[PDB]
Parts: structure tokens; C-alpha cells; sequence
């Protein structure tokens, strides 16, 4: 246990960046949303306030409890109105096969849970077994699409080649058109089709890639105007494929501002300002 | 040359055709009995309360709909919750930036602290790896000399040891046995639907992903021994079905 020892020593080094980076992150949002809270949270309380006294003869004390029971709907798939009560399915043909999609490739939205304790058992083993499943489709897509996407570098690594390019730079101009290509076909083309047709705005669509293909975790949701689901679930495989890589270079960047980092105060605490 | 993706594909779409129709068959019966309770109970408070009516209750469904988008929230430990869910990628849904520069920040955040959260389980795994590799030296000298078969009794005990210490001891500390169960895969496989009592659970976390980590990729080397094993067997099956054909020409 000699390198054993320089092991846990890494690993503790690293708890704590994270930890600190979680706490960097913690007062940064709650800098910019609980101003957002309160606005809207001041504003519940005026919607409350108005209507009890709009309508006093109702149970003021009990309508909070009917607020509940709607909340306590809320989590499962509720549009409870009179006008139109005959309703739709949420766990109909398709909407189960997104759910599937969803638990295999660990984004799970939770939009719609499983309540039958029949589902919760299946999902277990459903996933237990999707999730390794699915493991290997993506990494044959990512090697796949490596492949495709070393045949459409090996053009661009003739066509431009002057005296000496350099090896070792050369490997930056083909990560730079990775990052060009890769952020336009799965950041910036499929998104715009969800401003159309879906109707967000510029950041809200790109947040909604980042969030679903880094698989944090709706396009088949909202509606505006079928050839529309089964095409998003293939972009969803190439995009997670490309995240994957995304996240593993984003971590070969750690790893160089690690060391360089290290060795960087190691110079500074020998020397001590001459 | 030899994709043999495609082949994954069809197993894929396959298996989430049969995913999908086992849930519809297990989810819509459970649908349709609370959603005509619903109706039931709304229709209820409708005749119970005159005072409310048709055109009053769905303006307060309404508002209840526009809440529902925001709901103290983001105080100074439930956004570090919501850090924890981003970089892990579990990511309840309960709690979404709604500012636009929390969504500039969130991507950012996640585009970097997943590479770096990753480095920390990756450790946490090895370091973990290495106290069950301590374990397993001595049960392989208990009785591995008294009477390619150990290696499952090692296996065995390593799934009976680890869904005791990660999925059964701390299911509380976080209602029944199932919603314990089904909690602690859902969260664990990262799908997600000294001082005070908030450092110790996370850690928890932290153990229990770099076990199902190592649980799902165990699972993953069963598909591949499973799929080389259905390989070999149609290989054979279509080498007698070919000589089944072949003698009927011949004889
Ligand atoms: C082994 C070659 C991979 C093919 C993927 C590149 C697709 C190029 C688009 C034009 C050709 C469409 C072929 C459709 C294959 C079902
Ligand atoms: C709740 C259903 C999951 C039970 C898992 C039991 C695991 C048994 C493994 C046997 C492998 C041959
Ligand atoms: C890697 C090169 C593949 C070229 C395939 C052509 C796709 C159509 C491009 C249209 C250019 C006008
Ligand atoms: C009912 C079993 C579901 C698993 C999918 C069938 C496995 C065989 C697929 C064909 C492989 C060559
Ligand atoms: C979020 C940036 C933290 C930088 C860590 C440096 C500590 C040596
Ligand atoms: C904000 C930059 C993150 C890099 C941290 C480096 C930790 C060694
Ligand atoms: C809106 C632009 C996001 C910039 C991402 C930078 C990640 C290193
Ligand atoms: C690199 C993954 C190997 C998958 C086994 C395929 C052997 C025919
Ligand atoms: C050829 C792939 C076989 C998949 C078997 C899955 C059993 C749950
Ligand atoms: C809930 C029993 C398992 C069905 C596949
Ligand atoms: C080296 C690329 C940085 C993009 C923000
Ligand atoms: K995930
Ligand atoms: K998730």
C-alpha cells in the first residue's frame, strides 16, 4: 500500500474540489433564482388573498386541502376540468415507449412515474437490464460515429497540408472542428426545431439539449402543429453518443489543468519569492 | 468493416417495444381507475359547494398550473441539492433554474462539474474497489482450498453484501420494502423521478453510485457472455438445419 496510500490522497484532494465546487454552484443559484421565488411566491400568496375574499362563502380552511389533493394529482398525469374530462392517455401506446426510452438511457424526465407496484417492479429490472442494454448501442453508435467521423478528418487532414504542419497542433485544428461540426448538428440544428415546434426561445432550447443529452433530464409534449417522435429518439442516440465524448474530452481537460495546476504550486512553495 | 450495431439496434427498439407494451398493460388499467375518481371528486365539490362553479374552478386549476412551474426553495442548502443532482446527472426534476443566467450557468455548471464529478467516483469506485478486493483476500483462503466456480460464490456474496449496505441499511436515513427498493435503483442508476444531518446522506450517494457503477457494468459482462453463448447456439442450429436440407437432396 505505498501507491495505495498516494491513491486515497488524490481521491481526498478531489472530494474536496468538489465539495467547494457544490458550494460555488449552491451560492450561485440561490443568487439567481430565490429573487425569482420570492417575486412569484409574493404573487401566490395575492392569487390566494384574492380569491377567498372573491369568493368568501367557500371552505377557507378546507380549500387548501383541495389545493393539496391537486398538488398530490399534480405528480401523476392530471388535467382534472369539466369542459373536456374525457381525457387522454398518458401511458398510451407511445407514451410508455417514451417512458421506456427514457429509463434505459437514464434521463427519466419523472414527467410521468409508474404508480401500479407491478411497474415499479418491472422498472426496476427494466432498467437493471436496459440500462447495461442500452450501454452497448450507444458505444457502438459512439464508435460508429467515431469511425464517420475519422473518415470525414482524414479529407480534412490532406487538405491543407503545408511544410511542416506540426503533429502535435494538427490534433487541435481536429478537435476544434469536433467541437464546430458536433455543436451544430446536435447543439444548434435539432434545437431550433424545437422553437418552431415546440415554441421556447434560443437559451431555452439549448438548456434543453444540455440537459437532456448529458442525461440530467419534453419534444414530445407540447404541441403546435407522428413523423415527429420516432426521428427525436434517433437524435437523442447520436447526441448522447456525442455528449459522451463531449464530457470524456471535457475530462481530458481536467486532467492537463490538474497536473499543470499541481506541479504549478509545487514550483512556487520551493522558491517562496527567491 | 463488420458494424454489428444494427444487430444491437433491433434489440434495442425490440426491447422497448416490449418494455412498452408491458407498462401500458401495468400503468393504463391504474390510469383510467384514478382519473375517473378524479372527475368523481371535482364533480363532488362542485355539488358541495355552490359557491364555486365551472367557470370560477378552472381559472384556479389554472393558477394552480401556473404555480406549479415554481411550486423556501433555493435556499442556501436546496441549491446545494440541486448542484448535487446536476454533476451526478440523477437530476430530480423537482427543482429547475427558471433565470435565464441559472440556465447559462446550469450548462456550464454540468458541462464541467460531470467530467469532474465523474474523476471523484471513478476514485471513490477504485478506492472501493480495493477495500472489496481486501475483503475477498481473506474469504479466498477461508475455505477456497478446503473441497472456475469460486468465482461466483464471490459474486454471490458481493451482491448480498452490497444490497445490504447500500439499497437496505440506509433506505430510512434519505416507507415500504418495494419503495425503498425502487427508490434506491431509480436514484443509484442515476435515472431519478461532525455537525448537522446534512453531510452523511451524501455520501451514501456517492458509495451507492460507484456500486450500481460496477453492478450495471457486471450486468453488462452477463449481456456479453449471454450474447456470445445465443451466438454460438444459432451457429450450430443453422449448421444442422443447412445438413438437414443437404440430405433430403441427396437422399
Ligand atoms: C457505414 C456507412 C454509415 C452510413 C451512415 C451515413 C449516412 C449518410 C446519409 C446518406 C445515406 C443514407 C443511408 C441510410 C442508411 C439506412
Ligand atoms: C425484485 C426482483 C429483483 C430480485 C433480484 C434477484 C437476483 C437473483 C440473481 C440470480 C442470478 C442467477
Ligand atoms: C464526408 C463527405 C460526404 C459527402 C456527402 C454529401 C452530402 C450532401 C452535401 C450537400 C453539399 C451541397
Ligand atoms: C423475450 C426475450 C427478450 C429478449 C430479446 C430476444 C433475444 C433474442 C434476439 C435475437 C438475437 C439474435
Ligand atoms: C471552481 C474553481 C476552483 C479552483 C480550485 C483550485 C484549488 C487548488
Ligand atoms: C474553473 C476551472 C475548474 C478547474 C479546476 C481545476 C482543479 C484542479
Ligand atoms: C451559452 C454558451 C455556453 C458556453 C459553454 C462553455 C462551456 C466551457
Ligand atoms: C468492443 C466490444 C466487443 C463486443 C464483442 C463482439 C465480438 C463479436
Ligand atoms: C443477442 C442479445 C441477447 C439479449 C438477451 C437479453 C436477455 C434479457
Ligand atoms: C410484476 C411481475 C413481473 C412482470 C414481468
Ligand atoms: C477551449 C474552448 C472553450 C470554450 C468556452
Ligand atoms: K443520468
Ligand atoms: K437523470
Amino acid at each position: 500500500s505505498a501507491i495505495n496510500v498516494m491513491k486515497w490522497k488524490t481521491v481526498s484532494t478531489i472530494f474536496l474540489v468538489v465539495v467547494l465546487y457544490l458550494i460555488i454552484g449552491a451560492t450561485v443559484f440561490k443568487a439567481l433564482e430565490q429573487p425569482q421565488e420570492i417575486s412569484q411566491r409574493t404573487t401566490i400568496v395575492i392569487q390566494r388573498e384574492k380569491f377567498l375574499r372573491a369568493h368568501p362563502c367557500v371552505s377557507d380552511q378546507e380549500l387548501d386541502e383541495l389545493i393539496q389533493q391537486i398538488v398530490a394529482a399534480i405528480n401523476a398525469g392530471i388535467i382534472p376540468l369539466g369542459a373536456s374530462s374525457n381525457q387522454v392517455s398518458h401511458w398510451d401506446l407511445g407514451s410508455s415507449f417514451f417512458f421506456a426510452g427514457t429509463v434505459i438511457t437514464t434521463i427519466g424526465f419523472g414527467n410521468i412515474s409508474p404508480r401500479t407496484e407491478g411497474g415499479k417492479i418491472f422498472c426496476i429490472i427494466y432498467a437493471l437490464l436496459g440500462i447495461p442494454l442500452f450501454g452497448f448501442l450507444l458505444a457502438g453508435v459512439g464508435d460508429q460515429l467515431g469511425t464517420i467521423f475519422g473518415k470525414g478528418i482524414a479529407k480534412v487532414e490532406d487538405t491543407f497540408i503545408k511544410w511542416n504542419v506540426s503533429q502535435t497542433k494538427i490534433r487541435i485544428i481536429s478537435t476544434i472542428i469536433f467541437i464546430l461540426f458536433g455543436c451544430v448538428l446536435f447543439v444548434a440544428l435539432p434545437a431550433v426545431i424545437f422553437k418552431h415546434i415546440e415554441g421556447w426561445s434560443a437559451l431555452d432550447a439549448i438548456y434543453f439539449v444540455v440537459i437532456t443529452l448529458t442525461t440530467i433530464g419534453v419534444a414530445g409534449g407540447s404541441d403546435i402543429e407522428d413523423f415527429y417522435k420516432p426521428v427525436v429518439w434517433f437524435w437523442i442516440l447520436v447526441g448522447l453518443a456525442y455528449f459522451a465524448a463531449v464530457l470524456s474530452m471535457i475530462g481530458d481537460w481536467l486532467r492537463v489543468i490538474a497536473k499543470k495546476t499541481k506541479e504549478a504550486v509545487g514550483e512556487f512553495r520551493a522558491h517562496a519569492a527567491e
